[PDB]
This record gives C-alpha cells, sequence and structure tokens, in this order.
C-alpha cells in the first residue's frame, strides 16, 4: 500500500548492492537483508542492524526497475 | 492551517519541478519528487533514493510553483 | 490550550520578518505563509517548506502581541 | 510530564533567568513566560518558541524550591 | 517490564555519581534525583532538567546492582 | 514480527563483542547484557544503558547465525 516495503523488496529480491547514508555522515554498504518496523539489515561481511531513525537515504548502486506500488 | 505537505508535494511533483532536500545534518539532495506517502519520499535523479521524512529538514523548489495549495 | 497555534498567527497574520533556527545550526529567514500540524510555509523567493521536528526555535525579527 | 510542569511552573514563577541549551549544542538564555506539551516560550528581548524536542537540557542560573 | 526503572531506581538511591552523555557529545555530571518518562532531573549545584531524547548514554561510576 | 529481538538474543547468548555507532558517530564496545523496548544494557567495565534512539547500527565482532 505504501512505498517503503516495495523499494526494499525489490533491492533485497535483487540482492542488488546498495548505500545506507546515516545522520552522522556515516556511509553504509552492502546487500538488503531484511527489514522491520523498524530495523534494516545490511549484509556485508557480518550482518549489521541499522535503525530506520537514524537513516537518512537509501541508495542503489544501479537502477532498480518495477518498486510497484 | 489545514493539510499541506501532500498540496506542496503533489505541486511539485505533477510539475517535474527540480527541488533541494536538506538533511538533518545538513546535506543537500537533488532530484525530483517521483512518489511520497506517510513516512518516505522518492527523489527520483540518476536513480530513486528513498529519502526518510524525519531525517528532513526542509524542501526547497528551483523556482516558484503555483498554488502550492488546496 | 496549546501557544504554537496563537503564537504562529500572529506571525502570519501581522507579516512579519521570522528567524527560524534548524537543529543543524541554518538559520532560515522570511514570512510565515501557513502552517499545520508537521510543517511550516516560510515564504522569501519561493514557497518552501519545513518541518518542524527539524525546528529549534522561532525568533520574531521585532516584538508581537501573541497573547492567547 | 509531571515531573516537567512543576519544574517550569517553579521556574516560571520565580521569573528565574535560566539557561536553555539545545540537542545542537546552541545556548538560550531567558526566562520560561509559557509552555505547552510541544514548546516553551522563552523571554529575552522578544519571545521565542522553542521545541522541547530540540532541547536537551534547563539550568536554572540559581537553586529553585520544585515540587 | 523494563530496566530502564530499576537501572534509574538503583542509581537514585544509592546516589551514585553518573555520567550523562548527550547526543551530541556533551557530557553532563551528577547525581540522579527523580526521573519521569519524559526527563531526569539531574542535581549538582543546581538541579537541571535532562530530556531523555537527548541523552545517548547513562554511564555510572561505580558498578552497581540494578536487578528489580 | 520484530527482527531486533532476535539478533539482540542471538548477539548475547554469544557473548559477541559488538560496536554500536551512536547519532554522533561514536563507536561503543561491550557485550550485549540486556535489553528493553527502549534501552540495551552495554555491558563493558560496567553496566551503561544506551538509548536506542541514539543508535546508528549495531555490528557484530564476527559472524553469527540469528536463525
Amino acid at each position: 500500500q505504501s512505498l517503503q516495503d516495495p523499494f526494499l523488496n525489490a533491492l533485497r529480491r535483487e540482492r542488488v548492492p546498495v548505500s545506507i547514508y546515516l545522520v552522522n555522515g556515516i556511509k553504509l554498504q552492502g546487500q538488503i537483508e531484511s527489514f522491520d518496523q523498524f530495523v534494516i539489515l545490511l549484509k556485508n561481511t557480518v550482518s549489521q542492524m541499522v535503525y530506520k531513525h537514524a537513516i537518512s537515504t537509501v541508495v542503489p548502486s544501479r537502477p532498480v526497475s518495477h518498486h510497484s506500488n
């Protein structure tokens, strides 16, 4: 019904490398493993739990089609 | 007042105007409002980037946008 | 009841130059056209939309009667 | 909530000079005129509306008997 | 059932010196007078009100039993 | 279903060293001692309380199962 879900779900389903930018000026990288009401797991060497409230932007490494409905 | 978010974001969208979104950390994002909902804005430029409104300070159009109001 | 609405309305009605300080450090300038539960529209050249969650303090440029 | 209203009320009544520090490191000064669920009106030369969500700490300039 | 209340109660009655670190990096000091759902009153020379939303970490100066 | 409960529980169960990056860019280390809807207890040399609203990301120092 909303946007968050399909956007993250395409990125993950596609295992596309993404960048996640934090409010503190840090730039995380890796693939979107899973997500939540509150968190995303970004997979790199380890799984890391990023809190949505500390996220500024989510930026794919390339155009991902069909981020649909 | 009334609800001002939608009529403003919608104006910027149908008119495919270039905007600058400013983050709470004082970083500047550019592009066009592709879509938006209760929590996020999709800013199309070279890709689509999901921006969380909670991380957004101010939205600025690059030129005046008519009505921008219901 | 609330203070935020009588206070802003007086600035809007009397169309006074205000300085909106944001949590980053940036000092916004201009006039308040309208507002909302979540945003203020500050005008100068363009109509720009501020989220209240990023505002620290609203300072009038000159004294305003913001009574009740 | 009920630890806050009595603290600010006491400050306001004594018209005590206070020091408001914001989540960004800036330090505001003046007197508490009014307050709300969301805002404090700190009076200086002008009345300035401060959002609580942007404040970290409110510091009395001298002791104040609260609740 | 939470940890945040037994944790602050323990520090309170024990009057152990704590260090409150703020979201921005500032370090407050003193003893925990009382507390709320939204605020903590940190006493030293004066009673200062700290907003929890601006608090990053609460670090007691000595080990404390904090159970229930 | 919560994802932050299994992840935190696994990390704690295994007593694994983690790094907690705060909304200010400072890194905290230790082991997860317990946790709340609002806080985590990071055990290092002292039992310290970290608020979740000040946490960017939680980083296990080595791969963990989190089945």
